[PDB]
């Protein structure tokens, strides 16, 4: 579930790469204001989009979240990350949603696909499209 102006890769970047504040309540405003709902949980990876693209080059493996998909890739190394958990739902005023933040250093598994032909930049033929799991 993403706003229509973003490709899957651009939405992946918005949700998981471009944390706009180190504090979850503030950073989550971006995701929530775009998807018109307070997301119950979300992981921000302190890594770069280029680094994730390179993870897409690691061997294909089964996606933990969907046993039938084989477009997943393991990060190889751990990264610092911040996991945000909703503490104070507010469906009629999403700016009032508050979150806890949990820091960790973990591996991740990402699903990757070929880029959106019309809208993703040709620089990256293969892009991350979903954060499948953190381990």
């Amino acid at each position: 579930m993403k706003p229509p102006q973003f490709t899957w890769a651009q939405w992946f970047e918005t949700q998981h790469i471009n944390m706009t504040s180190q504090q979850c309540t503030n950073a989550m405003q971006v995701i929530n204001n775009y998807q018109r709902r307070c997301k119950n949980q979300n992981t921000f990876l302190h890594t770069t989009f280029a680094n994730v693209v390179n993870v897409c080059g690691n061997p294909n493996m089964t996606c933990p979240s969907n046993k039938t998909r084989k477009n997943c890739h393991h990060s190889g190394s751990q990264v610092p990350l911040i996991h945000c958990n909703l503490t104070t739902p507010s469906p009629q005023n999403i700016s009032n949603c508050r979150y806890a933040q949990t820091p960790a250093n973990m591996f991740y598994i990402v699903a990757c696909d070929n880029r959106d032909q019309r809208r993703d930049p040709p620089q990256y033929p293969v892009v991350p499209v979903h954060l499948d799991r953190i381990i």
